[PDB]
């Protein structure tokens, strides 16, 4: 467990500027013209197979509608503003610059400020948490507390910069951030996790039991062979680890695996080659947009994947998701946000055996209807012994806090209140 | 088992037109300006990791002398004339204009011209044959027969059309293929392929053993090189958009693949090494077979429909096996008679990779003429 390993350019190791500097998100005028003329000299794409939908991947003909509306209606000034509404910050750890928004409340006598660590995921950014935020730093008044929330870029993700050698997995980013937490001054924290923010943030609450005082997840899930075991157990007889009612969420496994050798194909490929596929998607506003939008149609709800539009209109606006997008345009890190899932299938990484050592710090978890993945409390509780709650939701999918912001505080906030009542 | 399956546009079906066409492949000016264009305004590409060379995939420090290479000193129009130094033709078998190579050569009294169908695989096309084509249909004075070759290219490939509904998987390309022989007057003929060819060859050898009187297959750290495949085979439509509207992500998506299965090694080296065995204008003349026919995602189509609950047996004519050492899946010669119980050799080359006939032309040539010859011999 090295805590000092250093990610960016050997040489400034002696000028490291460890300071915290304020910083605005830029759509700067050449960018815009660049992206609107690229945009506008496209290619025509092969005609799609008719009456498909969306099941051979993103339906080329909902391209001129979606190209059009981002070269011609999207805001590009007002957006820049809407990203500016909160503070952001840099400063570098080990190396890289890392980025993160930080939104404190002011809270009257008798209100404590609590630090809330905020984990966003791939395809996601920090942007997936902005409708979020109010509800999470509100003050209510049947809480003793108000968050605090610190939201960091990811390692190569949005404003952050990537690292420069080999090595940089999930467990190496829980160091990152832990070393972020005690930069700005923090000795105690809750974590809130999903997709690799659930990951990293596991690993967490795994080295730092100390540090950490409560993790969340919305994407609570072993990969271990005594879960896979107690998995293909509960298939002879299922009503020894899982409830009826939520029985179908798991069962058949037939269907389970099915459809993931169905999804998992970005993984497959991010995890081996992710300096080729990534490269098409620097270069071309089309590429990316088909390669990102077909994850926000299919995680959100996979029933989807039948509509000939997506139905990417299911849940957000245009802008909305063309926000998201330009955080991996503008800041070119396609490639560099892929890069984490080849470092993490390492045979390295894997042999630290994240799977197999506990997590002794208290736990809830969110599982929304529609999430990719589902495991019962009773396979659960072998990585978080110390699991306070499972909360079941009868909608939603992956992109939880992006698509039912007043349902994901209001469940971070309970978890949180149950939390302080525990530690007496 | 059907033989009338339909696969282009319906319409066609009661005004279809069965006259062989010549064709001729042309750069339009207006293509080659646009891809100029398109290279020059180029974006800056991510650094690649530290002292890690094709290990990620495509190292993108490559990306410039490739690119500038293609934008200014790749000769577009002689290129269009190396391509067409061998006649073309188009024909609509079930709905689709499928292209074909078609080279005969000229015969003296006592010679048989024996057809042969030689097939490419993806992320290949006809452009593999070129150069192994002169030695193939070499007339000999020492053999009492010269080889005619039919090479076309795949549904989707090239300049051959794409179905317009699902269900072709390469099972349906060995009925196509069937009746593209037929058409142009064969009642038998040999077959060669790799890859999807080896696949399509050996599925039109156990369907229609009567008219393949030969069969010559050249496909008889794993894990780590199939990620192409399970995209392809799942959501080919969404990584193929990307592809189709950047010359760099087409070149850094096909030649990792000329990098890869010709010698795996190679992956360690920071340039691909994509020196080891062709010329610059020899790999983008097969990316232009891609790039200017916009097929990319037609091509991986093929992959999708091939791994289809409906898609997923012994060949009874005579095999010849050709095998690389540096293929991705060597197979020991004991179970290679299980699948093929008419096994006539199996030639094993200690150099060579994926790539046979466009890695190593003559070798190629003169194992296909061996074992044909072989194959005429056995009958009696």
């Amino acid at each position: 467990l090295d805590l000092e390993e250093w990610w960016g350019p050997p040489e400034l190791k002696q000028k490291q500027d460890t300071s915290i500097k304020p910083f605005e998100i830029t759509f700067s005028e050449t960018m815009v013209k660049e992206l609107k003329e690229r945009i506008k000299k496209r290619r025509p794409f092969a005609p799609p197979l008719e009456g498909v939908g969306f099941k051979y991947g993103f339906n080329s003909k909902q391209l001129d509608s979606w190209l059009k509306y981002w070269a011609e209606e999207y805001p590009f000034a007002e957006r820049q503003k809407f990203l500016n509404q909160y503070p952001h910050f840099k400063t570098n750890i080990q190396g890289l610059n890392i980025h993160f928004m930080r939104i404190t409340p002011k809270v009257p006598k008798g209100v404590e400020i609590v630090p809330l660590l905020l984990l966003h995921g791939w395809p996601g950014s920090v942007r997936e948490f902005y409708e979020a935020i109010p509800h999470l730093t509100a003050v209510s008044k049947d809480r003793n507390f108000a968050l605090e929330i610190i939201a960091p870029s990811l390692p190569g993700y949005g404003f952050s910069d990537a690292a420069v050698r080999p090595g940089l997995a999930a467990a190496e980013v829980a160091v990152i951030f832990k070393n972020l937490m005690a930069r700005l001054g923090y000795k105690q924290y809750y974590v809130q996790g999903g997709d690799w923010g659930a990951l990293i943030g596991s690993a967490m609450a795994t080295f730092f039991p100390k540090e950490i005082i409560g993790f969340h997840s919305n994407m609570a899930l072993t990969l271990s062979p005594a879960a896979t075991f107690l998995e293909f157990v509960g298939a002879l007889f299922p009503s020894l680890i899982v409830e009826p009612e939520l029985a179908n969420r798991l069962y058949p496994l037939s269907e389970k695996y099915s459809t993931l050798l169905e999804e998992l194909g970005y993984m497959h490929i991010q995890a081996t080659k992710p300096d080729t596929v990534g490269i098409g998607l620097t270069d071309s506003p089309a590429g990316l947009l088909a390669y990102i939008l077909e994850k926000f149609s299919t995680w959100t709800n996979p029933d989807l994947r039948s509509k000939e539009d997506g139905g990417l209109s299911y849940r957000w606006t245009k802008d909305q998701l063309i926000d998201n997008l330009m955080l991996y345009w503008s800041t070119k890190s396609i490639v560099t946000s892929m890069r984490l899932y080849a470092e993490s299938f390492s045979s390295r990484h894997f042999d630290l055996k994240l799977d197999e050592i506990q997590v002794q710090v208290p736990t809830w978890v969110l599982q929304a209807k529609h999430e990719l993945a589902y495991q019962p409390p009773c396979i659960l509780k072998m990585k978080y012994p110390k699991l306070v709650n499972a909360s079941v939701i009868e909608d939603g999918g992956h992109f939880l806090a992006f698509e039912l912001p007043e349902i994901f505080a209001k469940d971070v906030l309970k978890a949180i209140g149950e939390f302080r009542k525990l530690k007496n």
